[PDB]
Parts: structure tokens; C-alpha cells; sequence
């Protein structure tokens, strides 16, 4: 179920976007400090993809509106779901949304 919570936004497909994540009933997006491609990875196939193309700093699709939810997430790169990886508290960051993370995952 996790996989409703999660979604890529403004890319060229939906193999890739800006990182968007469910949270307390609103759409908020992830902070790119610590963004990496074992956190990529696990948001890709979360998606359905078989893995991680590139990830993505400092907005590079774009900035999000609303909250930041997470921050310095911390995947081993091997979770089942970007839920089970570590990472700040809900909406605590030292972030603006200049740092929205993004991914293209690998699909084409
Ligand atoms: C979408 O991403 C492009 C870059 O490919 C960016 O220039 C644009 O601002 C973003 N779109 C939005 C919603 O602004
Ligand atoms: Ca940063
Ligand atoms: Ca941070
Ligand atoms: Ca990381």
C-alpha cells in the first residue's frame, strides 16, 4: 500500500520527477540533503521500475509547494519502502523547497 504514497511529478514520463510523499492528509515533497541514489532506488521500485536511473539536487524539477516532509533520508538502498528507511521527523527540516529532491528512474 505504501506505493499510494509516493509519486514523481513534472518529469518527462512517469519514470521521473520531483520526489512527492503522503503525509497527515497533504502531498509534501523531500529535502535533497543525504539524497542519494540507494534512496532513489528504493523509491523507484516502490513505483514499479526496476531501479534508479540518476537522482537529482536543488530542484531540479522544480519546486514543490506545501510542506517539505522528509529530510536526510538514509536508505540502505535495499528497502521494500522509502517508509522503512531512516530519516528526519515528519516535516522537520533544515530545508527549502530550492532543495527538492528528484529521481529518473530506469524504465526506456
Ligand atoms: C518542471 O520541471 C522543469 C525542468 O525540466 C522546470 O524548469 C519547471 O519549473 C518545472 N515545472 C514547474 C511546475 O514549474
Ligand atoms: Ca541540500
Ligand atoms: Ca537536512
Ligand atoms: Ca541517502
Amino acid at each position: 500500500m505504501d506505493f499510494t504514497m509516493i509519486r514523481l511529478v513534472n518529469g518527462s514520463g512517469p519514470h521521473e520527477g520531483r520526489v512527492e510523499v503522503y503525509h497527515d492528509r497533504r502531498w509534501g515533497t523531500v529535502c535533497d540533503d543525504g539524497w542519494d541514489k540507494k534512496d532513489g532506488d528504493v523509491v523507484c521500485r516502490m513505483l514499479g521500475f526496476r531501479g534508479v536511473e540518476e537522482v537529482y539536487r536543488t530542484a531540479r524539477f522544480g519546486q514543490g509547494t506545501g510542506r517539505i516532509w522528509m529530510d536526510d533520508v538514509a536508505c540502505k538502498g535495499t528497502e521494500e519502502t522509502i517508509f522503512r528507511c531512516s530519516f528526519s521527523k515528519w516535516g522537520v527540516t533544515n530545508c527549502g523547497h530550492a532543495e527538492d529532491a528528484s529521481v529518473t528512474c530506469n524504465r526506456h
